[PDB]
C-alpha cells in the first residue's frame, strides 16, 4: 500500500493543511464526479437519489462560507441544527470554509433540552439549517432568552453566486466542537485531516472504492465516516438513521455490488446494528439478487462487540458473498477525533476468552471457551499510524506490562486539545505525562515528555492485540469488588430467552435509594435502612419479541441465579420494561446513567432508534 502523505510510517502533511483545502482539490481534479449521495426514503420506499458533484459541493461550501464571513465574527461558533441530508454537510463544510468554529448538532423538531444545554455551553452566534426546518428552529430559539437569539440561516437559500466573495481562511486552532452537563471536544484543523488519513491508511482504500453510511452526522462516528470522502475523493452514499432502523436491508442493499462495480465498499456501525441487520436485514425471496462479495470492510465500534451478533451477522450474509474478513472490530472515541484502532483488513476478527475472576482483578488469563467462568474478549486490532495507545496504572502514571489492565492513554495528532470552556476537565483529560515505560513500550516512537490523553477506558495489550475491557465510570462496584457491566449483562442475557438482545443494563444503586418495590420483594433479600448506602446491583432489561405474556418471576429467578453462580454477586432487583423504554444515547447506545436515574425517580417503571 502507498499514500503520498505517509512516508516511513509517518504522516507528512504539506504546511497549512486542513479539510477545506482537500475538498477544493477534488473540486478541481475530480469536479464532475459524485461527492455525496443522499438516499432519501422519506416519501419513496425505494429511495430517491439526491446527488452532488465535487464542483457543485465546493460552490455551495464557498457560498455558505462567504455568507458566514459577512455576518459572523472570527471565532464564532456556528451551530448546525439540520436534519440528515446534503445541506447538513454543506452547513458543516460551509462553517469550516468560513474559518469559524462548526458545531454539528441536530433538528429540534426531532431531545429538545439537550440541544438547549449545548447552546448554553458554546453560545453560538449563528445557526445553520434548511428552509423547511427553518421555522421549527426559530420556534426552538425564541423559547431561549433575548440575550442573543442566534441568527438563523437556511443554507439552501444562500445563492451559489455568493461563493465569488469567499475568502480562503491555522492547524492548531479549533475546527469544530464535537459534543458527545454536555462536553464539547475541541477538534483542530490538524486533527481532522490527520484522523481520516489514519482511517484511509488502515482500510487500504483504493481509487475505485466507495463508502456507505447511515450513522447520524451529529455523532463522531457518523461525521468522520462521511468526511472520509475528502481524503481520496471517494464518493459516499448515506441515508438517515431512521431509514436504517425501519429497514436495515437498505444498508445491506447499498453496500452490495451494483452492476459493473469492480471496486469495494466501506462502512461503519455500532454493535447493536449488526444485531439489527442480522435479524431484519436479510433480503426477502422476492427481492433481486444480492452480491456482498464487494464489501471490503464494515467497521464495528463505539460499544462492546458481541461475538454472538458478529457470528449471526456474518452467517446471515455469508450466502450473499460476504467475506469473513469484512466485519472489523474497532476502537475509538471523540477525544481522538474518532479512529484509534481496527482489525487488520486481511484478518478475521480475533476473539479470545479470559478468566472472569482474574479479569475483575485487572488481569488477562486466557482460557478455553468451554470454561465455566470464561468471559469473551474481542480484539480491537492495531493502533493507527502516527498515534499511540498505552496501558497505564493511573496512580503511578506508568506503563503496565502486556496482559495487565489499566487506563488507555493516547498520543497523536488526531487528538483534541480540550473540552470547550472546561479548564479543569481539559487539564485532567488532556495534560498527562507518561512517567515510566516498560522495556518493550507501546509508546515507542512517541516523545518521552509529550502530553497524553486519558480515555476513561480500561484496556490491555495481549499477544499483539489491543483489547477494550470497558469504561471505568461504568464499573459496577459491589462490596469492594469489580464487575464489568457488559459481563453481567451478557450473563443476564444468556440466562433467559425473555431478554431482548443488547437491551439489558447493569448498574448499582445505594441501598437507601432503592424503591419500596424492591423491599416488598422477598427475593431481593433486603430490608429498608435509611442510612445503608452500600451499592446494590440492579438489572434493567427489555422484554424480547413476543414474550410479553411470559411471567416475571421465573425470568427474574433465572437472571438472579446465573449472576449469583457466575459472578458471586446478588441482584437486588430485576426490572422488566417494554421495548424502547430503556434510555438510549443520541447514537443508539444504552444509556446506563440515564437508565439508573430513570430507575431511581420511578419514571422507568411508569429516540429515533425505535
Amino acid at each position: 500500500y502507498h499514500n503520498p502523505f505517509i512516508v516511513n510510517g509517518k504522516i507528512r502533511f504539506p504546511e497549512n493543511t486542513n479539510l477545506v483545502r482537500h475538498v477544493e482539490k477534488w473540486a478541481r481534479v475530480r469536479g464532475d464526479k459524485l461527492a455525496y449521495r443522499f438516499l432519501d426514503f422519506s416519501t419513496e420506499r425505494d429511495g430517491v437519489e439526491r446527488d452532488i458533484l465535487w464542483s457543485e459541493f465546493s460552490a455551495r461550501n464557498r457560498a455558505v462560507g462567504a455568507r458566514l464571513q459577512q455576518v459572523t465574527q472570527p471565532g464564532d461558533r456556528i451551530a448546525i441544527l439540520c436534519p440528515q441530508n446534503l445541506d447538513y454537510l454543506i452547513s458543516f463544510f460551509g462553517a469550516l470554509y468560513s474559518g469559524r468554529i462548526a458545531v454539528p448538532l441536530f433538528d429540534p423538531a426531532e431531545h429538545v433540552g439537550r440541544l438547549h444545554a449545548v447552546l448554553d455551553d458554546c453560545t453560538p452566534s449563528t445557526i445553520l439549517t434548511t428552509t423547511d426546518s427553518a421555522e421549527g428552529v426559530r420556534k426552538f430559539i425564541r423559547s431561549r432568552s433575548a440575550k442573543e437569539r442566534p441568527r438563523v440561516i437556511a443554507v439552501d437559500a444562500v445563492p451559489t453566486e455568493v461563493a465569488s466573495t469567499w475568502q480562503q481562511p491555522n492547524e492548531l486552532t479549533t475546527a469544530y466542537l464535537q459534543y458527545t452537563v454536555p462536553s464539547g471536544v475541541q477538534i483542530t484543523h490538524l486533527n481532522l485531516p490527520t484522523n481520516v488519513l489514519q482511517v484511509l491508511n488502515a482500510l487500504e482504500g483504493q481509487e475505485g472504492d466507495r463508502g456507505v453510511s447511515w450513522l447520524p452526522f451529529f455523532h463522531d462516528m457518523g461525521l468522520i465516516t462521511v468526511l472520509l470522502a475528502s481524503v481520496l475523493g471517494h464518493s459516499f452514499t448515506f441515508m438517515t438513521p431512521a431509514a436504517f432502523v425501519r429497514r436495515p436491508g437498505r444498508w445491506i442493499r447499498e453496500l452490495a455490488r451494483k452492476p459493473g462495480e469492480t471496486g469495494g465498499t466501506f462502512s461503519a456501525a455500532p454493535n447493536f446494528a449488526f444485531e439489527h441487520a442480522a435479524m431484519r436485514g436479510v433480503p426477502r425471496d422476492d427481492e433481486p439478487p444480492l452480491d456482498l462479495s464487494n464489501v471490503k470492510g464494515i467497521l464495528n465500534g463505539s460499544e462492546p462487540v458481541s461475538p454472538a451478533s458478529m457470528r449471526k451477522f456474518f452467517k446471515a450474509f455469508e450466502p450473499y458473498g460476504l467475506r469473513e474478513t469484512a466485519v472489523k472490530p474497532s476502537y475509538g472515541l471523540a477525544e481522538a477525533t474518532l479512529f484509534v484502532s481496527t482489525t487488520p483488513m486481511d484478518e478475521v476478527p480475533t476473539v479470545i476468552h479470559v478468566d472472569r475472576d482474574e479479569l475483575n482483578k485487572q488481569r488477562f488469563v486466557e482460557v478455553a471457551a468451554d470454561a465455566p467462568n470464561a468471559v469473551a474478549q474481542v480484539s480491537a486490532g492495531k493502533v493507527g499510524v502516527d498515534e499511540w495507545a498505552v496501558i497505564v496504572d493511573t496512580e503511578t502514571a506508568s506503563e503496565l506490562p502486556d496482559g495487565q489492565i489499566g487506563e488507555i492513554w493516547l498520543h497523536g495528532n488526531n487528538l483534541g486539545i480540550g473540552y470547550w470552556g472546561k479548564e479543569e476537565e481539559s487539564a485532567q483529560t488532556f495534560r498527562n505525562i507518561l512517567k515510566s515505560r516498560v522495556p518493550e513500550s507501546h509508546a515507542e516512537g512517541a516523545p518521552d515528555d509529550g502530553l497524553w490523553v486519558r480515555t476513561g477506558d480500561y484496556g490491555t495489550y495481549f499477544k499483539g492485540h489491543l483489547y477494550i475491557a470497558g469504561r471505568i465510570k461504568d464499573l459496577v462496584i459491589i462490596d469492594g469488588r469489580n464487575h464489568y457491566p457488559q459481563d453481567l449483562e451478557y450473563t443476564a442475557q444468556e440466562s433467559t430467552k425473555a431478554l431482548r438482545v443488547g437491551y439489558v443494563a447493569a448498574f448499582s444503586v445505594p441501598a437507601n435509594q432503592l424503591p419500596q418495590k424492591v423491599f416488598d420483594d422477598p427475593h431481593a433479600g433486603l430490608s429498608f435502612d435509611p442510612e445503608d448506602t452500600s451499592e446494590q446491583l440492579v438489572i434493567v432489561g427489555e422484554r424480547a419479541a413476543g414474550t410479553h405474556k411470559l411471567e416475571y418471576q421465573p425470568i427474574a429467578d433465572d437472571i438472579r441465579a446465573a449472576i449469583a453462580v457466575g459472578h458471586g454477586v446478588t441482584v437486588r432487583d430485576v426490572l422488566l420494561v417494554s421495548a424502547g423504554t430503556i434510555p438510549r444515547t443520541s447514537s443508539g447506545k444504552i444509556g446506563r446513567r440515564a437508565c439508573r436515574t430513570a430507575y431511581i425517580d420511578g419514571s422507568l417503571r411508569s429516540t429515533v432508534f425505535a
